[PDB]
């Protein structure tokens, strides 16, 4: 790639921002030189569910000390479900191991699954701890699912920057964060999303794997963090916040995508 390039991708990306009644907050990262492509990568945004990639490392971390750990079951009722919970709902009773709640928030955002598994880990603020021990001293979760999402403009609850999470994820699926074997099953759960179609995803050219998570809310939110996978060159780091001004606001699939595409045109 080039500095040229990377100078004309960030104007773009304020053109961008220019089409929509919101902020746009994007860094890219190219793995091979750490060349960054970025616009307001220091402003806070309310991450929503792009928060259960911190918390399902979280829960992958104390497996490496647990050996019994990821394949415990925990049980739930009807009662404890909150709202969309389509994995967790059909498991109602015995309920499901915490390997399945953790791909179960991650590929479908289930809600439960993620409280389950916060609980597990002794509440959000043991989420924030792990991000802490990972090099992150932005991010914070305060809130569960479904309260996270609310998006209120100056709430620093549930918030975290751009260029926070786009160092976080680097750590977590390209560097040594986790342990080998960890890493990959992140990789993996991620890489198996259902919900990103629309998204990094859409942005990128057909040989890129990419493992992502997304986020929605109110105030229109619209997230997507995670790792493109071009085939023979190094991997590129995505990190995608977008929030409206109107609180009724939906969020934008395609703006996420656009900023996306610039950005992977941009690396090659």
């Amino acid at each position: 790639g080039s500095h040229m390039r990377n100078v004309a991708a960030e104007q773009q990306l304020r053109e961008l921002e220019s089409t929509f009644d919101g902020r746009l907050g994007f860094v890219a990262l190219d793995t091979a030189t750490g060349a960054r492509i970025a616009h307001r990568a220091d402003e806070r945004f309310p991450f929503c569910s792009t928060f259960k990639t911190m918390l399902s490392a979280a829960v992958l971390a104390r497996s490496a000390g647990d050996a019994a750990l990821l394949q415990r079951r925990i049980p739930y009722a009807k009662r404890d479900l909150v709202r969309y919970s389509p994995i967790t709902e059909k498991h109602v009773g015995a309920g499901m191991t915490v390997a399945e709640l953790c791909a179960a928030t991650l590929q479908y955002s289930d809600n439960t699954a993620a409280d389950l598994l916060i609980a597990l880990l002794g509440g959000p603020q043991a989420v924030t701890a792990y991000a802490r021990s990972i090099g992150d001293a932005t991010f914070r979760l305060d809130r569960r699912e479904t309260e996270l999402n609310t998006a209120i403009p100056g709430d620093e609850r549930d918030t975290t920057t751009p260029a926070a999470m786009a160092a976080s994820v680097r750590r977590l699926l390209v560097g040594d964060a986790l342990g080998t074997a960890q890493r990959a099953q992140l990789n993996a759960w991620m890489l198996g999303n259902k919900t990103g179609d629309a998204r990094i995803r859409a942005g990128v050219p057909a040989g890129w794997r990419v493992a992502d998570k997304t986020g929605t809310g109110d105030y229109g939110t619209g997230n997507d963090i995670g790792v493109a996978y071009p085939p023979d060159r190094a991997p590129i780091v995505f990190v995608v916040y977008t929030t409206m001004r109107s609180r009724n606001a939906q969020a934008r699939d395609d703006v996420i995508a656009s900023a996306a595409r610039i950005a992977a045109r941009a690396f090659v």
